[PDB]
């Protein structure tokens, strides 16, 4: 997250870190057994880390649970990033409390102008590289579909939306991939892609979660 703020420990209780010997992506806990992340975060041997603040220090509220199964969206295209969503099942159910909690799925899509919270452990620099140890947060509005398409000609599908600031300086970035965009207590987006980070006229692009609620619910019901 570039141009954000320190969230505070366990203030984003649905935020998870996906770990394969090291943090490599974010994700969102949607019930005691399931995490939603980006399909471009797929790999084998995932351990899901819940209740994290400093990802390099055991602070007392962590739950580390190995993934038993990953399900990449059936229509994920890794070239275009269309349908950039994946579900990860935990080998054992998480213990839910104030610091480890699921986030609600949307019942309808959000609108341009809605304020959301984007979070992650990704790069905090727009030019260089600096990875934080503690969770970073950014409040950002959803941008109009027209401005999103104008920013990224030929690239924005109906399964994507832009959020952030056209002026630059505030954005998600590398390492935030797969993490949450939460608006009014609903998971509306997943950190997906963008041109660099926090660049003028290049806002963040996010997977449009509301399009996937039916798939998420039916997948969970049978897996
Ligand atoms: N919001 C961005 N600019 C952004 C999001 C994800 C990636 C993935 O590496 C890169 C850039
Ligand atoms: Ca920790």
């Amino acid at each position: 997250i570039v141009g954000g703020y320190t969230c505070g420990a366990n203030t984003v209780p649905y935020q998870v870190s996906l770990n394969s010997g090291y943090h490599f992506c974010g994700g969102s806990l949607i019930n005691s057994q399931w995490v939603v992340s980006a399909a471009h975060c797929y790999k084998s041997g995932i351990q899901v880390r819940l209740g994290e603040d400093n990802i390099n220090v055991v602070e007392g509220n962590e739950q580390f649970i190995s993934a038993s199964k990953s399900i990449v969206h059936p229509s994920y295209n890794s070239n275009t990033l269309n349908n950039d969503i994946m579900l990860i099942k935990l080998k054992s159910a998480a213990s839910l409390n104030s610091r480890v909690a699921s986030i609600s799925l949307p019942t309808s899509c959000a609108s341009a102008g809605t304020q959301c919270l984007i979070s992650g452990w990704g790069n905090t620099k727009s030019s260089g590289t600096s990875y934080p140890d503690v969770l970073k947060c950014l409040k950002a509005p959803i941008l109009s579909d027209s401005s999103c398409k104008s920013a990224y000609p030929g690239q924005i599908t109906s399964n994507m939306f832009c959020a952030g600031y056209l002026e630059g300086g505030k954005d998600s970035c590398q390492g935030d991939s797969g993490g949450p965009v939460v608006c009014s207590g609903k998971l509306q987006g997943i950190v997906s892609w963008g041109s660099g980070c926090a660049q003028k006229n290049k806002p963040g692009v996010y997977t449009k979660v509301c399009n996937y609620v039916s798939w998420i619910k039916q997948t969970i019901a049978s897996n």
